[PDB]
């Protein structure tokens, strides 16, 4: 209702971590990903850290590896559903070929307008369509006009995590065969290995119960073959067999 | 040579994780990872797990990850250093194209022999070279003999740790450029994480420092650019720049 509004110190899950402690993370950020990161990366990261929503920005690590899987399948057309301030989105640019393109999905365009300069002084905002749109209906029109020469080498989907399936089954049509579509957040804080887990938002519970059934949905679908990565807050790997 | 034994029940990390979670790890194995497993990598890893160096076993969750990363690279031809009884290299094989090969270099042949009936029985024994031998001998000739069209596209370091830098400064040259390098265990158990660390056996030790070095090493060298990964023991992927 009117007040405050929403803000992450309503959630329960915000200082949870996968990793054995947090001196195991900070040891991987300060070693191997700070000294690899983009100066314009890590303005991004130090602006983003200070905003309301910061508990969704990806993690750093997570970003290095995107990009390395993005540099070894030579991914040059891609989609990313979710934006936020845009690191994920402009760790894809620097790691796409010059003519790489981006299709960029977002509801709210404030939220990439925080991260544009720095995506502009990194020389990528040409790489980059940004619209501004709820994905699913922005997908269903893409199904209606797609041509198979315009499909999709990569799909990042970290946008709102209830609606994951539902995009499953239009990524996997828009992403090529032997594309990848990359789920973020699949092991949700860790909640997703109990059947209950007390004291959560309504909205994290939700999300707990989502990732449940699409982790086993994407187990079972004979339409890709998978790898679900504990790095960040789980990741799920998805290759298109057919 | 005389001293101490270093057998498994003499290291004192057998059991330590780097997640924090035992019911994450299980539930990412039942639900992602065991329906996804070739029933001959379900038999060797069996078998493998009463094996007296059980610990040393690729994590079945890294191995569809390591999968994963082959297919999408369109990967044909390999190395893998460091074989024990074959489950990263049953994974590399059942990966690959029909024709691919892989070059896999041990020591142990009789630890290969217990894997290799799941290897046949699988039908992709005939893709693997496998040299019985200490690895670095066998990369120096290589260094002497390959030519720049027979490059591999992607190695697996997962022998002895101590002597990772080593076999780097050979495999930075005969990687393809843009090929990967994958050393496995560069967490160690998440013991990296500090610059001491008491009640270890001391070839323990000599790994926590030979692996906090590498990683330091690997996130300065120019020759590639890096992704370290929080999965199984922690991996650090290497992708060769000239
Ligand atoms: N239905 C929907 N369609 C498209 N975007 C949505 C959406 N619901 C929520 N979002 C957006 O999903 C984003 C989730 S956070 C994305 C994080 C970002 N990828 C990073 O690298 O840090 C938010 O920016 C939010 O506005
Ligand atoms: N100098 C050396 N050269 C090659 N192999 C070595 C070596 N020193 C030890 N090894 C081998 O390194 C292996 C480490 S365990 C390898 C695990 C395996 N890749 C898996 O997927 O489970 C052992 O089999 C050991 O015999
Ligand atoms: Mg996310
Ligand atoms: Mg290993």
């Amino acid at each position: 209702g009117p007040g405050m509004g929403a803000s992450q110190d309503d959630y329960a899950l915000i200082h949870k971590n996968i990793l054995h402690s947090e001196d195991l993370l900070k040891y991987i950020l300060e070693t191997s990903v700070y000294p690899r990161e983009h100066e314009q990366l890590k303005g991004l990261r130090e602006v983003t850290e200070k905003h309301e929503w910061s508990m969704a920005l990806v993690a750093a690590d997570e970003g290095l590896f995107l990009s390395m899987l993005l540099k070894l399948m030579n991914a040059k057309r891609t989609i990313e559903i979710g934006v936020y301030t845009g690191y994920s989105l402009l760790t894809t640019a620097l790691a796409l070929p010059e003519d790489g393109k981006i299709t960029a999905i977002d509801v709210n365009k404030s939220y990439f307008e925080i991260g544009l300069p720095f995506i502009q002084k990194a020389g990528v905002e040409h790489k980059i369509n940004f619209i501004e749109s709820e994905a699913l209906p922005v997908l269903d029109q893409m199904l209606q006009e797609m041509k198979e020469e315009d499909l999709y080498d990569f799909a990042f989907v970290d946008a709102d995590k209830p609606n994951y399936a539902n995009y499953h089954e239009r990524l996997v049509k828009l992403v090529r065969v032997g594309g990848a579509i990359v789920y973020d957040n699949t092991l949700w804080f860790g909640t997703v290995a109990f059947p209950e887990y007390p004291g959560l938002h309504p909205e994290e519970e939700e999300c707990r119960v989502s990732f449940r059934n699409l982790n086993k949905l994407l187990a079972a679908d004979p339409r890709v073959e998978i790898s679900q990565v504990s790095i960040g807050d789980g990741l799920t790997i998805c290759r298109r067999l057919y």
